[PDB]
């Protein structure tokens, strides 16, 4: 669609643990997105708990929480165009066992209560994570100076 | 078949992002031999030369202007299936559907600002190469690690 | 030289418009500092005034501060044993005519009014950026899975 | 499938002539396996006759005993989670013709005949090439400090 | 001060090590403009021109013969200090002097083959220059990033 | 002055610990040096205290020993002109605090009892350590095919 849509990365806890905040941005840095928003944060198990809500009744939800909150998240909101379905596509498979080399997950990640990342799968699940995570004063407005070179359209 | 050459370009927005180094890695690291390579502002005709094939779809005036918009760093690569091996190093030429781990892939968004372009055919290598460079223009040389690149041929 | 002492890393506009994002933070990572706190902000001038007091006769100050405000700023507080001292070594020198490569104003800048990147220049002036920039609620507490293998001691 | 499964992985003599030593190791490295055992070695020729046992009738066997007699072969012994198929996934195809950028072969080979590394295909064949290429005191046993960061379960 | 113009190039072992991607990023990371760059092949009398001043020394006829043993990556890179910062990027030109960080210090060993070469002084520069490269090959743009590199012309 | 100079490397178990094996075999790679040895060895606690023997009644002796025994060591022998001394400038300066960005403890370490890396500080020193780590028989005897592009003479 159009290149202002958004999605909600999240960098969990084992990613910040084992050293891999830097790597992660690069490659949406280096795909041409734009960073809105971003925070180191540890938010309460009511927050994750409300993030994972579909997720209650699944036999890995407690574990998932606790894990989630076992050290600090680096919360993101990247913008570009299609960036929901081709960010997910950069993190890789949600399973890294599934996971092709190349992508962060096949680079870096093993098992799925370990999986380094977490991005929204769809548009309205972004939304809904975006502000879930962030206040609106958060996101912040401007225009990358390589826009005319990344995008052919708005 | 190992004397096999492709043309490979970086196009405007690949020289203006900052990603000459990294694309001629790409191709460095994978065994390739580059035997031609220069920074042209071509001329409007030989660029809608290039793209004559598409002359009539609806994308070709937008086209031209925007490989018009800045330098472009063109390059023969010569190598075993360079041709084939070339594109699918580039990734699919729709970056939205091309895979993490190709150039397209880890730098493009934009089918139009795709950064790069690659020969399609080893025939339409031999006619890009021929419109883009002049034949003293590939300088013949062979790579010290040859024989560990390739087992014969 | 206690492994808790503090500084703050400053990703400015320009660092931010040329996708430093990632590289700079992979410096202070792969160094073994440990980052407590971070976020994506546009503060107001009156801090950046505040932040830049000393310099508020300088000739170039009014410049300077328009340039801090003309973009994102990826505001960072590192943790480490001399990681204020350190970490002025990795940025390399403020005028990057004579920072040394391998440094990240010798390996991305070129200017000093676009010099990508702030550090504090001493423990008692991190305290008082650290407090300037961040809320303390922002500063998260953990502690790494590698601290022994980084730390002797202290 | 726990996290003990181990495999072989060996950097074969163009691959040590072509520099791609760090690069291969870091690969497995990043991943978050655990490398148990690893010596530059140049073995007789009964040994890799006895490791490639099953080609000593096809007709690119003499040729390839010859080749990987060439030079140095880096061997390894990689431990992790499904270790055996995700190291092969990172080596990418046997012919690199059909690899995927992103992976190892994908990355650095061209030849079938020249593609710098071999991995086990299967759990059993691995512990026949460990014990075919390593005595038993050089598997090395430790533990990571990052364990329970790549690894949610045993 | 901001259009200053150095000549680099890539000597024959750095293209056969590999390496003409990392050296160029080298210079594109740094924020410096690339405007003319070609694969080249010189013949003799060029390269024994390009080192006159040299022509006395007891290295000179190897050193010529050296540079004539494989194929060249010619640039010239446009930027504030371009020609100081361009040494200091390359490093020491005894590589055993050089410090790690830069390109001598990473990749290089031996002063007859340390990989690169860039101009010494900003006269230096321009006969390098128009030795090298006519005055069509120099292409004219402007960085996306050139307000965000440089402060002021 | 010759080619052929040879001198030990080691990676301390914190390198191995965090991650580091790859990046640094990666720094003398790219250098144009030569590997003739490696393995992953766990040392006796005498050949530590034989290896660091002039350091036998120093302060931080036994705490250096133990931690030399903390975990699994990559030991090396590199082979090029002038390897001993310009190696110990690709390491850096044996404490962190005093080392350049650029080089490997610049780069990764901080503490001087957890620098990562060792190197022989002379030629002399070299072959008693080269002789003290490795048998003669695992030095791999081979030719780089870019020798001649790294070296102009013997
Ligand atoms: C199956 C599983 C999922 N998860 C996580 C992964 C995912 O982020 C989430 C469930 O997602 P899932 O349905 O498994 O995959 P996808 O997102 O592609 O539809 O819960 C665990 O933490 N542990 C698990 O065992
Ligand atoms: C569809 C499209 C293609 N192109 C260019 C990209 C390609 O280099 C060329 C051919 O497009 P296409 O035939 O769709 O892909 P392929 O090269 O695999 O056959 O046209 C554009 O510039 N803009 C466009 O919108
Ligand atoms: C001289 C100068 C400084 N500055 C800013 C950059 C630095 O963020 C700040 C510090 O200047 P300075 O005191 O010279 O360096 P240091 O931080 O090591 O004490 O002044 C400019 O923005 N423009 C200038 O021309
Ligand atoms: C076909 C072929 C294989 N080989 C090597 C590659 C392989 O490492 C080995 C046998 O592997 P192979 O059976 O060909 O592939 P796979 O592992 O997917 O079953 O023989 C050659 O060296 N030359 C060849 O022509
Ligand atoms: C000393 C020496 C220099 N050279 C080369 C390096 C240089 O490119 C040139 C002489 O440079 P040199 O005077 O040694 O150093 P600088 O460039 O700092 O003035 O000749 C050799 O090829 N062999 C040599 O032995
Ligand atoms: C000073 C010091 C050294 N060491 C170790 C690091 C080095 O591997 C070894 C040599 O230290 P040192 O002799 O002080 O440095 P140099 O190599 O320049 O002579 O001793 C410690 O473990 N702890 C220490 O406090």
């Amino acid at each position: 669609s159009m290149s202002n849509e958004q999605t909600f990365i999240a960098i969990k806890p084992d990613g910040v643990q084992r050293g891999l905040i830097g790597p992660i941005i690069s490659r949406f840095e280096n795909r041409g997105f734009k960073l809105v928003a971003m925070k180191l944060v540890s938010p309460p198990q009511s927050q994750l708990e409300q993030h994972y809500a579909d997720l209650s009744d699944k036999p890995f939800f407690k574990g998932l929480v606790s894990y989630m909150l076992s050290g600090p998240i680096c919360a993101m909101v990247w913008e570009g165009r299609d960036v929901v379905k081709t960010g997910r596509t950069i993190l890789g498979a949600t399973n890294p066992l599934a996971s092709a080399p190349g992508t962060i997950r096949g680079d870096f990640a093993i098992d799925v209560g370990r999986n380094v990342c977490h991005g929204s799968d769809s548009v309205e699940n972004a939304k809904k994570e975006i502000a879930l995570w962030f206040k609106p004063e958060e996101l912040i407005s401007w225009k990358s100076a390589t826009f005319d070179w990344v995008y052919e359209k708005a």
